[PDB]
Parts: structure tokens; sequence; C-alpha cells
DNA sequence: ACAGGATGTATATATGTGACACGTGCCTGGAGACTAGGGAGTAATCCCCTTGGCGGTTAAAACGCGGGGGACAGCGCGTACGTGCGTTTAAGCGGTGCTAGAGCTGTCTACGACCAATTGAGCGGCCTCGGCACCGGGATTCTCCAG
């Protein structure tokens, strides 16, 4: 429901869960310090630490 | 060819089992009045858990694939089991015809059952620490080509 409400406004983002790969959870969190267009980077608060 | 006797044969009638329905009597239910004890019905304690949502990590499943070696059918064929048959063996369907031996009735004890004591198993509560359970090798011993 967050990425449905950040939609409705038009807010570029990439999501972070726990059923993600730590491979894809590395590609993310490089992708989006790296390129500045992404606004937001959802993620969970009590994961990989 | 026929008129009547000399045998059959289903047909109809009076007599043998069985099983239901009835009819008496005598046990077994029913009815009643006491006296627990059992169980219901709260009211307290001690467990040790409780659930949702979610992130993480490792092995148990889950899946791919090759391939082999088994599961099936067909073929054949040779016992071998059913199918008649003629025989004969012995079950059995009624009988007779004793006797053990159930089944009972009665009698009368030893033998349980309470039961109130008495008390020592036995049960829980801790403590301890050998004994299995797992590591770490190191031999051995199967399995599988591969000749």
């Amino acid at each position: 429901v967050l990425e449905q409400f950040l939609t409705y406004h038009g807010h570029l983002y990439l999501r972070l869960d726990g059923s993600t790969r730590v491979e894809q959870r590395q590609a993310l969190m490089e992708r989006f310090n790296a390129d500045k267009r992404i606004f937001c980077f959802i993620l969970s608060t009590r994961s990989g630490g």
C-alpha cells in the first residue's frame, strides 16, 4: 500500500524486503546510491542490519 | 375292427410336523422409605504458554536427466487339472438300548469382606556422575568398472 500511495503521487522508488536476494539487495543499493533520479528507497526496518 | 378287462396316473381327501398364539403360575420388576457418597459446581492455583507479521539460514524437498533393467505382453509347450464314468465305500437316516454325567437341591462351613488400628513401602525431590553419543581418525570392505 505504501507503493500504491507513492505511485498515485508519482515518486520513483526501489523497494527492499527480506524476500529479496542478497544479490538483488546489493544491486539495488548500488543503483540507488549512484542514480539521483530515485527519490525513495522503501525498505523494512529489521532487514539486513 | 370292437367291446371289455388289466394295468397307471394325475387328482382329491384324510392324516403327520412345526410354528405361532393362548393360557396359567412364580419369579423378577416394580414400588416405597431411609442413608450415605458421589458427583456437580464454583473457587483457587500453576503452568508455561500465547499470535502476527516478518527477517534469516540451512538442509530436506523439489526438480532435471540420463538410462538401465525391470514390467509386460506374446509364443510356445507340456504338464495337469477338470470332465465323465463305472465302481464301492461309507455316510446317514432311523432305530434300539445302556449309562455317564449334567443339572439340580440342600447344607454348612471356611472364606472373603469390611474396619480400625498401625506403619513401612513407595513416591517425589534433589545430586551425582558413568554411560551412551558423537569426533577423529585409521584401517578395512564392499561396489564397479575395466580390463
